[PDB]
């Protein structure tokens, strides 16, 4: 909350990743763990360990004296630069003005002109923010002025506030993408009825503190070059996540479950559950809190499976990937996931499949499953497109969709019941709808379908 306590400052100095993990246990028994503190000495210990050494142990040491002079020096800045006595808080309700203000005082201190700059520490000592970043700073401020209704809202690709009560009220804090015009002050609506992607049609997380706690747990980078992990940043991290999950904090939060997946496919703890398990739960939290409208839980998983050469399940799992983003609209600020599929179906998908031929010439091949989950993913890829303000496939997509296609003999692919929606496979989208001859056919015509896929 506010102010440290003798019993947080007798678990100093912290000389060690466990001595971090038990302060980060203390601070989660309370009621109200404190977002300031606990984010100044991720920080502090990311900042020094982010560095290539000599030296086969090495922590840097959080001494109590340089953590409470920076904690000292946030709760002046904002304490002193926000008068509450202006702001009318009827019924433990902040107003929109007193969150723009907060918002307003965060912004107007960073610098005017990458990686590990995303936590209070290198706010305080940098003046330099990352986008969800600005927006994590703005609500560690408010609980700083026990503002106790303002927490952390967050998408898969966005970050913002909100406040009122149970966080009906929003308000826009960061910037998001590079030329985009400012939205800060403004209420999320206009996205969430837009059906973007990125404001997930409302599907998003509302945090409580404890799960603000789990964000900056993700938001450890353990990067120190383009070659190089600290691996000792993973295995707090790794901790970190174990000790919420325990504790039950990562019950709603899809992204913190896949990072904890990954990050025990990396390294397996002893007794825990395995990366499938865990990759499972995310999506199960996903369908369970978030109307299984979230795109990761599924990349995750499918992620795994390419990794692990499980070709159908990877198939399968970014076919789910494009089953959920067909409901949406592709929208002006959506790129990451543009990216991302583009990468699957272009990238991805033909490797994987390539890989797979070369196997064959010394077996999904020639699974029909695999082809109707390919068939899927491509389906509802367009079926996105439908209704969207920009146009989602080109040229580009139409090269990889035919040569993939190829990856199957006709004796293959023959054995799938495509099915126009009004291994058998009901289709969605006009342009799936409209080929569908044209993918079972033992000659696959490239131009017409390459035409087909690029239509209007
Ligand atoms: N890129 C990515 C991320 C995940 C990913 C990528 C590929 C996969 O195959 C599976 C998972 C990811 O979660 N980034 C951080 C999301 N934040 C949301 C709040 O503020 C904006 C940033």
């Amino acid at each position: 909350a506010m102010g440290l306590k003798a019993a947080q400052k007798t678990l100093f100095p912290l000389r060690s990743i466990d001595d971090v993990v038990r302060l980060f246990a203390a601070e989660l028994g309370r009621e109200e763990p404190d977002l300031v503190l606990l984010s100044l000495v991720l920080g502090f210990v990311e900042h020094f360990l982010a560095v290539n050494r000599v030296g086969l142990t090495y922590f840097p040491v959080a001494d109590l004296s340089i953590i409470a002079a920076l904690y000292a020096r946030f709760t002046a800045q904002i304490r002193g630069a926000v008068d509450l006595s202006l702001y009318p808080r009827e019924g433990g309700v902040s107003s929109r003005e007193l969150v723009k203000k907060v918002s307003d005082v965060i912004w107007n201190s960073l610098s005017r002109s990458r990686a590990h700059i995303q936590s209070l520490f290198s706010f305080i000592t940098g003046t330099k923010l990352d986008s969800s970043g600005v927006a994590f700073a703005v609500v560690g401020a408010c609980q700083a002025l026990g503002l106790r209704d303002v927490h952390l809202a967050l998408s898969e690709d966005h970050a913002w506030v909100v406040f009122g009560p149970n966080g009906e009220q929003t308000a826009e804090v960061t910037w998001h993408g590079k030329g985009n015009e400012d939205r800060r002050g403004q209420t999320v609506n206009a996205g969430v009825a837009e059906r973007s992607w990125l404001y997930l049609k409302g599907s998003y997380m509302r945090c409580d503190r404890k799960m603000e706690v789990a964000f900056m747990v993700c938001a450890i980078n353990p990067s120190i070059d383009l070659h190089t992990d600290s691996l000792e940043l993973l295995q707090l991290q790794q901790k970190l996540l174990w000790l919420l999950y325990d504790l039950g904090h990562l019950e709603r939060y899809p992204m913190a479950l896949g990072n904890l997946a990954d990050l025990e496919e990396l390294e397996p703890t002893p007794g825990r559950p395995d990366p499938l398990t865990l990759y499972h739960k995310g999506i199960a939290s996903a369908k369970t809190y978030y109307r299984d409208e979230h795109i990761y839980p599924y990349m995750y998983l499918a992620g795994y499976h390419c990794r692990n050469r499980n070709v159908r399940e990877a198939l399968q799992a970014w076919a789910d990937t494009a089953t959920v983003i067909q409901d949406y609209n592709y929208c002006r600020e959506d790129e990451e996931i543009y990216k991302e599929f583009f990468e699957v179906a272009n990238d991805v998908i033909p490797n994987l499949l390539k890989e797979a031929a070369s196997l064959l010439e010394a077996s999904a091949l020639q699974d029909p499953e695999c082809f109707a989950h390919l068939l899927r993913f491509y389906d509802g890829i367009c079926k996105w497109e439908e209704g969207s303000p920009t146009p989602v496939l080109h040229v580009g997509w139409a090269t990889f969709l035919v040569q993939s296609l190829g990856r199957f003999e006709g004796q293959v692919r023959q054995k799938v019941r495509i099915v126009s929606g009004t291994p058998v496979l009901t289709f969605q989208s006009e342009k799936m709808k409209g080929m569908k001859e044209l993918l079972v056919a033992t000659k696959i015509n490239s131009s017409a379908i390459k035409l087909q896929l690029t239509a209007q």
